[PDB]
């Protein structure tokens, strides 16, 4: 079927949209080529629509069916619990889109009579009505990027707040536990960045002669078929479920997940969707399971040897045993043809890689540096262009989610996060006297409230003390960072070092947690190094819940 059908009505904005970076007096300090930074708007919606609208092709075979049964067998061991309305409401982000039925996120979190009553009625409706397609809103996503030698806006589709809370009640436990049960070590969201690196390095070293490749599916969401979504449900149905949860999943599958009507911000009928909606609770879990199923089966059809998958939603990386240069190239092409028959055609053509550092997955790659002792330390990094472009935007405008904070946390050991992000933002927080103000950021799609002053402990717990002492980064990494700085007009190393020394001195003079930040985060800026010992508060931190499952588009808030 067609991934989408359009009536002609436009994808409209719900308010004024900004596309250019403001001439802010603080962003210029970070990067001077502000005209290279832009934010996607609804003005590019039609370009996106054209790209994601097509008739899907899907041919399933014995390998696909064999893998599916293997997956259902593992899912059969799971017992999922139904969440109470109270628990589901608590998972709702403070600024989640308000309901059109007279209440908003704040009311939901406070369990106001009107919110709870409506949510109960929506739930009862899911139990009684197994067919009525649920209405959804389609909007052009606003994301920041750097121009390339421009990307049209992504299309986000989501149902009303009332329905979102019901999804949580019926499926939050399922999407948080089932992927792990079914895919085991191949489920990427169970790993912190350091653990992902560990799994990738260990997997790579377990092969006699490793070969790996990332596989980019062309607009994954639009390639997901009605069949794929019902297969996904068949996996969920293998769980032991409360009667009402079983019905809710059945109803949500047919009324929401497989497709439904699209309405714009103005309330006009925009069209119909017959593929994956980006804004529902099962999107991350569903995409992960679907990608894993197709890829695992494709590997068998392609005769790839000893394939180890690492899947994060629609993001896939495969590491296997090489059968020789020519053989690998042929097997990869066969893999691609199999994925294409499964309705997972390639975007960027895949290529075999024989160097782990050259494989980019989840927009990142493994690289190596050295700790104070001179020992090699593996860590996760990525091209800093997008992170810096977004950091500039967030410096110029107030944004609900602070990607710069998430990036400092996830990429703390990198040369760029330490030299630029830490220096830039701690300088600003100092100047505005906002060091202790908690900020929201996202980790694997879930929203978290984090105190900047707690970064030292967080970083030590997630990355280890070496994160504060890494040096001698790889030639490849240095070149990439350097090129990015030239491209964006970011000040050179010397400028950041001078700014860091100044920021460090100020933080130290404040004592308390601020001084700890100065000591650990900026030890790289001084010659007279400080002996960095284990931070007491680090051993008392439980960040376990931070890396359990993916929730992008799931409207999830973890307090
Ligand atoms: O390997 C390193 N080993 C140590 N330092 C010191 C250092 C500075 C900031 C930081 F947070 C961590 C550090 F350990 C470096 C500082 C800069 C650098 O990279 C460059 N070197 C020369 C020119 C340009 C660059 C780059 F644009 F920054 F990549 C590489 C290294
Ligand atoms: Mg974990
Ligand atoms: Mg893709």
């Amino acid at each position: 079927s067609m991934s989408y059908t359009w009536t002609g009505a436009l994808i409209t904005p719900c308010a004024a949209e900004e596309s250019k970076l403001p001439i802010n007096p603080l962003s210029n300090s970070l990067l001077r080529h502000h005209n290279m930074v832009y934010a996607t708007t609804s003005r590019s919606a039609s370009l996106r629509q054209k790209k994601v609208t097509f008739d899907r092709l899907q041919v399933l075979d014995d390998h696909y069916r064999d893998v599916l049964k293997e997956m259902k067998a593992k899912a059969s061991t799971v017992k999922a619990k139904l969440l109470s309305i109270e628990e589901a409401c608590k998972l709702t982000p403070p600024h989640s889109a308000k309901s059109k039925f007279g209440y908003g996120a704040k009311d939901v979190r406070n369990l106001s009579s009107r919110a709870v009553n409506h949510i109960r009625s929506v739930w009862e409706d899911l139990l009684e009505d197994t067919e009525t397609p649920i209405d959804t809103t389609i909007m052009a996503k606003s994301e920041v990027f750097c121009v390339q030698p421009r990307k049209p806006a992504r299309l986000i589709v989501f149902p009303d707040l009332g329905v979102r809370v019901c999804e949580k009640m019926a499926l939050y436990d399922v999407v948080s536990t089932l992927p792990q049960a079914v895919m085991g070590s191949s489920y990427g969201f169970q790993y912190s960045p350091k653990q992902r690196v560990e799994f990738l390095v260990n997997t790579w070293k377990s092969k006699k002669c490793p070969m790996g490749f990332s596989y980019d599916t062309r607009c994954f969401d639009s390639t997901v078929t009605e069949s794929d979504i019902r297969v996904e449900e068949s996996i969920y149905q293998c769980c032991d479920l409360a009667p009402e949860a079983r019905q809710a999943i059945r109803s949500l599958t047919e009324r929401l997940y497989i497709g439904g009507p699209l309405t714009n911000s103005k309330g006009q009928n925009c069209g119909y969707r017959r593929c994956r909606a980006s804004g529902v609770l099962t999107t991350s879990c569903g995409n992960t399971l679907t990608c894993y199923l197709k890829a695992t089966a494709a590997c068998r059809a392609a005769k790839l040897q000893d394939c180890t998958m690492l899947v994060n939603g629609d993001d896939l990386v495969v590491i296997c045993e090489s059968a020789g240069t020519q053989e690998d190239a042929a097997a990869l092409r066969a893999f691609t043809e199999a994925m294409t028959r499964y309705s997972a055609p390639p975007g960027d053509p895949p290529q075999p890689e024989y160097d782990l550092e050259l494989i980019t997955s989840c927009s990142s790659n493994v690289s190596v540096a050295h700790d104070a002792s001179g020992k090699r330390v593996y860590y996760l990094t990525r091209d800093p262009t997008t992170p810096l472009a977004r950091a500039a935007w967030e410096t110029a405008r107030h944004t609900p989610i602070n990607s710069w904070l998430g990036n400092i946390i996830m990429y703390a050991p990198t040369l760029w996060a330490r030299m630029i992000l830490m220096t830039h933002f701690f300088s600003i927080l100092l100047a505005q006297e906002q060091l202790e103000k908690a900020l929201d950021c996202q980790i694997y799609g879930a929203c978290y409230s984090i105190e900047p002053l707690d970064l030292p402990q967080i970083i030590e717990r997630l990355h280890g003390l070496s994160a504060f002492t890494l040096h001698s980064y790889s030639p490849g990494e240095i070149n990439r960072v350097a090129s990015c700085l030239r491209k964006l007009g970011v000040p050179p190393l010397r400028t950041w070092r001078h700014r860091a020394r100044s920021v460090r001195a100020k933080l130290l003079s404040q004592g308390g947690r601020a001084a700890t930040c100065g000591r650990y985060l900026f030890n790289w800026a001084v010659r007279t190094k400080l002996k960095l010992t284990p931070i007491p508060a680090a051993s008392q931190l439980d960040l376990s819940g931070w890396f359990v499952a993916g929730y992008s588009g799931g409207d999830i808030y973890h307090s």
